[PDB]
């Protein structure tokens, strides 16, 4: 069956920047594709909207999804606890690539990074399950809100999230 697709409206203090959506492999990493779906669709209760990139390294990637502290140190997965590497089957290849970020093996919970570059030495450490599929330029514009420490200049927000057909 068809992989799902997935939409962030994105915000800059508020104000909107622009749409990115996702193709999620669920095809090849069906648990932490259908995570991310229903934390983007919000249908468990809780979820992505309104949350933030808390960390932007340009050159680098765009981190989010920690719903729950907004800094790094929070999130939830949708089963109830947080859960295994899936496998470790596609690689973090360049621009675009959606992976989970952890605490280290079999960690996964609801905090995840847009890649912006290729980043090789990721691989077999962090899940790679999805990639950018419209919207890569509105990526690019959020990446000029980072900084080299990763503090955001301007608050990055998902205004809005969910499921497309
Ligand atoms: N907790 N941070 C992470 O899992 C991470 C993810 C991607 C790049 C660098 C760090
Ligand atoms: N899981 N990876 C991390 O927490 C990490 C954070 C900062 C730099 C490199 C790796």
């Amino acid at each position: 069956m068809v992989n799902p697709t997935v939409f962030f409206d994105i915000a800059v203090d508020g104000e909107p920047l622009g749409r990115v959506s996702f193709e999620l492999f669920a095809d090849k990493v069906p648990k932490t594709a259908e995570n991310f779906r229903a934390l983007s669709t919000g249908e468990k209760g809780f979820g992505y909207k309104g949350s933030c990139f808390h960390r932007i390294i340009p050159g680098f990637m765009c981190q989010g999804g920690d719903f729950t502290r907004h800094n790094g140190t929070g999130g939830k997965s949708i089963y109830g606890e947080k859960f295994e590497d899936e496998n470790f089957i596609l690689k973090h290849t360049g621009p675009g690539i959606l992976s989970m970020a952890n605490a280290g093996p079999n960690t996964n919970g609801s905090q995840f990074f847009i890649c912006t570059a290729k980043t090789e030495w990721l691989d077999g450490k962090h899940v790679v399950f999805g990639k950018v599929k419209e919207g890569m330029n509105i990526v690019e514009a959020m990446e000029r809100f980072g900084s080299r420490n990763g503090k955001t200049s301007k608050k990055i927000t998902i205004a809005d999230c969910g499921q497309l057909e």
